[PDB]
Order: structure tokens, then C-alpha cells, then sequence
């Protein structure tokens, strides 16, 4: 009863930002594995990569590991992908990890 | 440094606020709550329980209870959860943007 679940008008990708170690880079549209609630891992794809985030780089988990060196996604079908989520109004995160079943 | 990661999450994506006391909201009621860290936003209560994936010591608290009863009818409701739910659109982007037109 204390918990009120409300729900805002977020920007186009919902993605979140992690820090990426020492020595260890990934390009936008790689699968990596990284840490989520508090003791527990998650497979994530890399959607973009700043220099910045709406987050102080004090407080945002580093990745735990690259799953990919070359992105699993045809260029063209990664924009399109994008494209299409935005377009419709679907999750990105929603179509990549659903779309990539079928991809492959 | 930095790593614009995209996830699957759940079907709902809301953020959680915690309630002041002496401050009840009903599921379906618009709220104002702050956002990033001295912005103030307008956001609608998709559900209400006593637990939250985070800690309650780290949960904003809402500003502001802009409703006293549901602004969507028991039906309307009921149909733009399955809605966002079935067709996969963002909840909070479904309820906002179907209000102006509830209302107008």
C-alpha cells in the first residue's frame, strides 16, 4: 500500500546505462551480460554508447561481460528494427529480444 | 565509458513512488512526482502494493494527488491495461495520450 507504481511519458529508448570496465569496448547492437535488482544478471544488447548519461558515473554497475565482438544484427535490419520501435510505439527492448529469435 | 544498454523487461515499466502519510491514491489516478533530480512530472497510478523491487528508503515521494477518484471509467481502464498489454505500447504512453481524447 505504501508503493505507488506510477507511470511516466519516457523519452523514445527506455535503455539503461551501465559503465563499461577497463579496457573493454562494445559497439551498439552487441548482447552483454550485466547486473540487475541487486544479485542477479541479466543478458542485455548495447542499444547505444556515450560519453554521457542522465546518471552520475559514480552509480551505475559496470558490465560483467561482451557476449559478442561482431553485432548480432545486420545493419540493416538493426535500423530497421529501431525504426520499427519507434514508429509503432514498441519497447526496443521488446523488439530486439524478440525479434532475434526469429533472426537467427 | 558509458553504455546505453536496452532490456526485456516485465509488461509494466512504471517507477515506483512512495506515499507520504495521511495520503491515499487509487489505481487510475494522475499524481505529480519528481523527476531526474529538481524536475517536477505528471504521472498516472497503474497500481498500488506494499513492495518494491528497490528499497523504500530509496523511492521519491509523490508531490501531489491530482485526482480524488479514477479519471478513466472501471471499463475504459480495464481496456487500455489489455490494450498496452496486447498490442505492446508503453502504458504510460497508451493512458496519456488516450486521456485528451477520454476528456475532450
Amino acid at each position: 500500500m505504501p508503493v505507488a507504481h506510477v507511470a511516466l511519458p519516457v523519452p523514445l529508448p527506455r535503455t539503461f546505462d551501465y559503465l563499461l570496465p577497463e579496457g573493454m569496448t562494445v559497439k551498439a547492437g552487441c548482447r552483454v551480460r550485466v547486473p540487475f535488482g541487486k544479485q542477479q544478471e541479466r543478458i542485455g544488447i548495447v542499444v547505444s554508447v556515450s560519453d554521457a548519461s542522465e546518471l552520475p558515473l559514480n552509480e551505475l554497475k559496470a558490465v560483467v561481460e561482451v557476449l559478442d565482438s561482431e553485432p548480432v544484427f545486420t545493419h540493416s535490419v538493426w535500423r530497421l528494427l529501431l525504426w520499427a520501435a519507434d514508429y509503432y510505439h514498441h519497447p526496443i527492448g521488446d523488439v530486439l529480444f524478440h525479434a532475434l529469435p526469429i533472426l537467427l
